[PDB]
């Protein structure tokens, strides 16, 4: 550990040539987004067989015999797969083989053609729903599987098709359509948007298609399915159908996706999946223009992942809710009440279901005060994904390839404030899948989204910015064996974990003095916290603090010895922040610090003169203290002056510093006291410690229990953290890399002390947190 490590630590990734590398992924990247986010080429999504075959059934308008668009049915004749089905080679799933290849055969056969195709396909159905032994068989369903397949059986059984008509299974669908049809308000199809819209050729014997086109988007398709709408155009000869088919068939040429558009979900994914690699300060441009589109499209009834969807979609709402917010945009939890009734959306397939879920419960999380909604919707969800991990669909085949449950857990263990930010990066690379396969009507892709590129990237990035940080350790450890600091033998040397503390979150190449100057104060902090609370006596400390006082050399010949050289220490790191700080400023910051310190310190003192006596403060009085004499107040500030390119006048600095109002700062400060008393008071109680502030309450509070108390100090932080995060995200002209840092600092602070029991930090974790952020690369 330490010096020895760090100086064995040779990597690689430090030359240049790598971030040369990864600045041609950077513009390789932009170019492949660029007609998403900047042209026409938006929607970029995998060919449905299932609905390229629907699309082809159409007859010629001229009223000839032939497909009004024949070249679907040639893609169809030459895109089957080699076992018979239609689908994407990569992935097998049997509902979506089933459905897809159904619907091949069908129109095949509408148009007398592919003889031998209709042969090959009606063995695959056959042959695969004879291997169905039991429900647990059937794998994940594809959207509306229930509904659909029985009325496209039931087609093919009028045509006396070669089929397994009378399997168990295929009863237990019809079964099962029956179940999902009961709960059907049919008079409201008509009035009401609803998402049976997606799949109504499914459901031909019950709509009134004289009344359907009520609720028909304006782009003239039933709620984005081009299925659907042709289903829909077969029996009104509706224009509007006709010119939504019309446009896909020009967008894609020879077939047709499952939905079209996705423009809104689409960005959304690009922007949460870049964000979550790591890799988002390479693409602000592309990231502000997609976000500002959606904010375009964003409104007080939610999103759809087509923006011309006729009702919102819980999935893309809750993303875009989470990423507006994260981006600074001015969103109100309020869209939820869209998914409300008397919360709900439980109905649907599986995996957009677990989707939205997922998404509403990350987006709850990003509460600013008083926001109830988000409070609700957070206990909603994580109830919603807690059953989710009991049921039997959770681990069908198709959900156990993509560590579904795994997942879910995940991020139900995880909380994005105690959350360290290098970390999630480093993990979400290892997760990310470039090929990965999403379910709807058909299984489809979105390259722009999955892709080899962003993985690349992100692992490469990564590890350079790791390497950085290794050789800035290096630095961190040669000063520290230098600084005298290791002669204070009273105190624990810790140079790697405070470097740490700032690193994991504020890691950008950029900051290197930031993050130096960081670790400078903290290890001075650590042996000050020592001496004050534990090693020096009431009259030393009175001594010291005197010293304090004065910003006086010469007055240290009063001193103990082991003061004269911390004394001598803490002046030269105070006086080399101020330089640094009045450099990168460039206005006057050493009175500013002065006085800072010295409140910092005198807030030691007084601690120190309530531990000599005996005296439990109430929890005003600790609260008090405590935001004062924690520390973090001037160890931030030592850091956040000092950031390359980031101007803060007095002005700004006193929206995110100020002792005694809400700011920055200031939570941080309060967080940081009663997190960590909540991770450690039982510790102190058995060690007959100094009254933290569980104990203070139960003096205020004779009557009230220790569980009590807990719950109280619980009761502070909740808001606290509420607060802290309006602040961070809230639009103002604080430069926002300065805004970030302190929240960053915040959030691994918060890290460390998680999970509030008794009873201790947990050595061992602070340690796999290093050796995970700092110290093992990503293989490439
Ligand atoms: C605290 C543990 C588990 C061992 C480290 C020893 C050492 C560096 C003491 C830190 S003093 P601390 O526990 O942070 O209590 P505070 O004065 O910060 O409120
Ligand atoms: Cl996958
Ligand atoms: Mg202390
Ligand atoms: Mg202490
Ligand atoms: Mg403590």
């Amino acid at each position: 550990w330490g010096y020895d490590l760090v100086h064995s630590l040779k990597s690689p990734y430090i030359d240049s040539s790598y971030r040369e590398r990864a600045e041609v992924l950077v513009s390789e990247i932009k170019a492949m987004l660029n007609p998403a986010i900047t042209g026409d080429g938006e929607s970029m999504i995998t060919p449905s067989a299932y609905d390229t075959a629907w699309v082809a059934r159409v007859p010629a308008i001229d009223g000839s015999a032939r497909p009004q668009f024949p070249q679907t049915v040639d893609w169809i004749l030459k895109n089957q797969l080699k076992d018979g089905s239609w689908g994407i080679q990569s992935h097998f799933l049997l509902s979506d083989r089933l459905l897809a290849t159904l619907s091949c055969v069908l129109v095949l056969l509408k148009w007398n053609v592919g003889d031998l195709q209709v042969e090959q396909g009606i063995e695959f159905i056959k042959s695969n729903l004879e291997l169905v032994k039991d429900e647990t068989d059937q794998d994940s369903l594809v959207t509306d599987f229930e509904i659909i397949f029985p009325s496209l059986l039931r087609e093919a059984q009028s045509l006396r098709l070669g089929l397994p008509y009378d399997l168990p299974y295929i009863h237990l669908l019809q079964t099962k359509r029956q179940e999902r049809l009961a709960k059907l308000s049919r008079e409201e199809i008509y009035a009401v948007p609803s998402p049976l819209l997606y799949s109504l050729e499914g459901i031909q014997d019950i709509v009134e298609w004289e009344r359907i086109m009520e609720v028909q988007s304006q782009d003239g398709s039933f709620l984005s399915s081009p299925a659907s709408t042709a289903c829909v155009f077969m029996h009104t000869g509706d224009a509007k159908c006709l010119e939504f088919l019309n446009s896909v068939m020009i967008k894609f040429g020879n077939f047709v996706p499952c939905l079209y558009p996705v423009d809104l979900l689409e960005r959304l994914l690009i922007v949460d999946n870049i964000v979550r690699l790591g890799i988002y300060r390479h693409f602000e441009k592309e990231i502000k223009e997609a976000l500002d589109y959606v904010y375009r499209h964003w409104n007080e009834r939610g999103i759809g992942w087509g923006r011309l969807n006729p009702i919102a979609d819980l999935e893309t709402t809750a993303l875009g809710f989470r990423l507006l917010r994260l981006h600074r945009y001015n969103v109100s939890p309020a869209i939820f009440d869209n998914f409300k009734d008397a919360f709900i959306c439980s109905t649907g397939q599986f995996n957009k279901d677990v989707a939205s879920m997922l998404n509403l419960y990350r987006a709850s999380q990003l509460a600013f005060p008083g926001e109830n909604i988000l409070d609700e919707a957070k206990s909603f969800a994580t109830k919603y994904l807690r059953e989710a991990l009991e049921k039997s669909e959770t681990s069908s085949a198709w959900n156990n390839k993509q560590n579904l449950s795994q997942e879910i857990k995940y991020a139900l263990k995880t909380s994005w404030h105690a959350s360290v930010p290098r970390v999630e990066a480093k993990r979400y690379c290892q997760v990310y899948r470039p090929d990965y396969a999403r379910i709807a009507k058909c299984v489809y892709k979105l390259p722009y989204v999955n892709n080899e590129k962003f993985l690349e990237l992100g692992k490469l990035d990564f590890n350079i910015i790791q390497s950085i940080h290794q050789e800035e350790m290096k630095n961190v450890t040669s000063w520290f064996r230098d600084s005298g600091l290791p002669l204070f033998t009273f105190a624990r040397e810790r140079p790697l974990e405070f470097y740490f503390l700032v690193a994991a979150g504020t890691y950008e190449p950029q900051y290197a003095k930031c993050r130096f100057l960081f670790t400078k104060v903290a290890c001075l902090q650590t042996v000050l916290d020592d001496m004050y609370d534990t090693y020096g006596t009431l009259d030393e400390l009175k001594l010291f603090t005197e010293a304090v006082r004065r910003w006086d050399l010469s007055f240290t010949e009063n001193l103990p010895d082991y003061m004269k050289l911390c004394y001598q220490i803490y002046y030269d790191i105070v006086h080399e922040v101020a330089w640094e700080a009045e450099k990168e400023q460039g206005r006057e910051l050493v009175s500013f610090f002065r006085k800072g310190w010295e409140d910092y310190l005198l807030g030691y003192y007084e601690e120190a003169e309530w531990l000599a006596a005996e005296y439990v403060p109430t929890l005003d009085e600790y609260i008090k203290n405590g935001i004062t004499s924690i520390g973090q107040r001037i160890l931030l500030l030592s850091g956040v002056l000092i950031m390359d390119g980031q101007l803060l006048s007095q002005e700004a600095l006193e929206k995110v510093d100020y002792p005694g109002r809400r700011v920055l700062t200031e939570l941080n400060s309060l967080i940081s006291r009663l997190a960590d008393d909540t991770k450690t008071y039982k510790a102190e109680k058995a060690r007959g410690e100094l009254a933290s502030s569980i104990e203070c309450y139960m003096k205020d509070h004779p009557e009230c229990t220790e569980e009590e108390a807990l719950d109280h100090i619980y009761s502070i932080l909740e808001p606290a953290v509420k607060e802290l995060t309006r602040e961070f995200l809230k639009p103002d002209d604080v430069p926002f890399a300065c805004k970030k840092m302190l929240f960053e600092e915040t959030r691994v602070t918060m890290v460390i002390f998680k999970d509030g029991d008794g009873f201790g930090v947990s050595k061992l974790e602070v340690k796999d947190h290093i050796k995970e952020c700092l110290i093992e690369p990503l293989p490439l």
